[PDB]
DNA sequence: TTCAAAAAGTCCCA
DNA sequence: ATGGGACTTTTTGA
């Protein structure tokens, strides 16, 4: 439950902090983590403290007590007045009760260290200066007793499928001092994600934001799938309202490659850009110039949104994937009729264009009336799992019978012609399905509407959608997950915008010839590369990029 | 009744 | 052993 951040990033957030301070105005400054641990970057406070008043103790001794201010006074002023700390792990904090004693029995200093739970601590007073590492816990692996209490106490930033480090946020904003800086490192996702709306509305509204580094996919926390960013912000009376915003060109990179972290983002290993925080909507659109004028012409040629000309979908969730899919080779499958097995696929089945082969079929299990007409398939196949079956929440509570699937949608919706891509995929891989493929929740599905079949193609959508323009275009905005993976929700997807003009026919023509091409037994993939060239031409030439 | 979001992902191998 | 790559379940709030 403790997690130790790399010392060059502590470092450098310390220093965000504490670089500018003028200890003669004011060498009383309360710093805090709420998450401490061990000290990371408490201990890393007390010595960047310690020379800062070491550095300047005959300055304070004659404007102040002289007798107070010497330097064998210092660690002992530091831990009274300076150093705050506070975790829930009670073993954390004796360790770092020992660590900062340890930096010098004569008159028993007392350490502002807490061992609670900061989000219900009642805070006496604000502070200076806050830096740390919080705690990140998803709406799976948060306790829903717990969970009560942040959505009738952290409502503005904790709702639906929020993360605990959202109320973090809140906590530091809230008990900041007017004029003081923050800086902590957290996922990246709520710059992006639907969870992390009202966490942005908060922070944009509350606190100004200094600087945002984003490391996108790099893996800064080694071991720890995790995506990480460094927010740095200020409650001080500014007319100028600009972010500073690196972001990192290559993700591939160790963290370690100079000494300081300052280092790496001036070199070119990072971009570096500004934001006018009064320009944030609801969304942080945060790219360079470029990147920008690129998003704002699609943006305004496009007429159209996939959500107004589509239906969206999630696929099936059977919530237990070993009970009802089966390789289409087992012989098991004997034991099911035809009119139960669906046809079942993967992301990685998804290509542009076109899906693979299906090697996976569904048992559709809610057609089964009863327990007694088909005994032998819940008895051989699915009761293989009722435990964990009857363990699912509609189970439990009756909605479902044991051997139904839990979220078993709409089958009329999967057999039909329809678009699918992958839920997390390193580009754009939107292709027609023309064999009522179902699958799970890591792909997802929509087919046009109706009264738009006649402007949209499905044969056209798959064009502009897998172009290297839409690649770029999705990414602009799109949530970044992983090392070359980002996520494909309906909840960005439906939000692409697509036009409809003069090339419209060559664009569908271009795209039905790479599909005939793909779907040969001796497929010719290079010339698919040069329609797809092509292609690129009309779409950059339609939206005069 | 029933939708869709969520990586301190998960798991394997060189 | 670790670091890097391939691939992605079902729990959960609304
Ligand atoms: O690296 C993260 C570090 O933060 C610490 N930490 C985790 N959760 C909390 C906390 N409130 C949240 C909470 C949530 C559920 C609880 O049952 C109890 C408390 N309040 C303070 N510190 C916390 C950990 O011990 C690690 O040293
Ligand atoms: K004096
Ligand atoms: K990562």
């Amino acid at each position: 439950g403790i997690y130790y951040t790399p010392k060059i990033i502590v470092d450098y957030i310390v220093k965000k902090t504490l670089k500018n301070h003028d200890i003669i105005k004011n060498p009383y400054p309360r710093i805090l983590d709420i998450s401490c641990g061990c000290g990371n970057f408490l201990l890393e406070v007390y010595d960047i403290l310690y020379d800062l008043f070491e550095e300047n103790i005959y300055e304070l001794k004659k404007k102040y007590d002289e007798n107070y201010w010497t330097v064998d006074n210092i660690h002992r002023h530091i831990l009274n007045y300076c150093i705050y700390g506070a975790d829930i792990d009670e073993k954390a904090i004796s360790i770092l009760k020992d660590s900062l004693t340890n930096k010098k029995d004569e008159s028993d200093i007392k350490i502002n260290l807490f061992c609670c739970d900061s989000l219900k601590k009642k805070w006496r007073y604000k502070f200076d200066y806050i830096v740390g590492n919080p705690p990140y816990i998803g709406h799976k692996k948060l306790e829903k007793k717990y969970k009560k209490f942040l959505l009738e106490k952290y409502s503005e930033v904790y709702k639906d499928k929020a993360d605990l480090y959202f109320c973090f946020y809140k906590k530091i904003i809230d008990i900041l001092k007017q004029g003081g800086i923050g800086s902590v490192i957290t996922p990246r996702y709520f710059l992006e994600s639907l969870s992390g709306k009202d966490l942005r509305e908060y922070i944009k509204s509350n606190v100004n934001v200094q600087e945002i580094v984003d490391f996108l996919g790099a893996n800064i926390f080694k071991n720890i799938g995790v995506s990480s960013c460094i927010l740095t912000f200020d409650k001080k009376k500014t007319k100028e309202t600009y972010i500073d915003v690196f972001k990192i060109k290559n993700e591939d990179i160790c963290i370690n490659k100079f000494e300081t972290l300052e280092e790496l983002l001036k070199s070119s290993k990072f971009e570096h850009f500004n934001i006018n925080q009064r320009l944030l909507s609801d969304e942080w659109i945060l790219v360079n110039k470029d990147d920008e004028t690129f998003y704002n012409k699609i943006q305004e040629k496009c007429k159209y949104s996939l959500e107004d000309i589509a239906i969206s979908f999630q696929g099936i969730i059977t919530g237990c994937d070993k009970a009802f899919i089966l390789s289409k080779d087992d012989v098991k499958l004997n034991l099911v009729d035809d009119k139960f097995l669906k046809c079942w696929i993967k992301s990685k089945n998804i290509n542009k264009y076109i899906v693979d082969k299906s090697e996976y079929r569904l048992i559709y299990s809610n057609d089964i009336d009863n327990e007694n007409t088909n005994k032998r398939i819940l008895d051989e196949i699915i009761g293989l799992y009722k435990t964990k079956l009857e363990n699912r929440r509609e189970c439990k509570s009756g909605i479902r019978k044991w051997y139904e699937l839990q979220w078993g949608r709409e089958k009329l919706f999967f057999e039909r012609k329809k678009i699918m891509y992958p839920y997390k995929s390193n580009e754009n891989r939107f292709a027609i399905d023309y064999d009522n493929n179902f699958s799970s929740a890591d792909v997802y599905s929509f087919f046009i509407k109706e009264e738009y079949l006649d402007k949209f193609s499905y044969e056209y959508l798959v064009g502009i959608l897998n172009s290297s323009v839409y690649d770029k275009y999705f990414k602009i905005t799109a949530k970044k997950m992983s090392k070359n993976i980002y996520d494909y929700y309906p909840n960005k997807v439906m939000k692409i915008r697509i036009f409809r003009d003069n090339n419209y026919e060559e664009i569908e023509n271009l795209s039905k010839q790479i599909i005939s091409i793909l779907l040969n037994k001796s497929i010719d993939k290079g010339k698919v590369e040069k329609l797809q060239i092509k292609m690129d031409n009309l779409i950059m030439d339609s939206l005069g990029i």
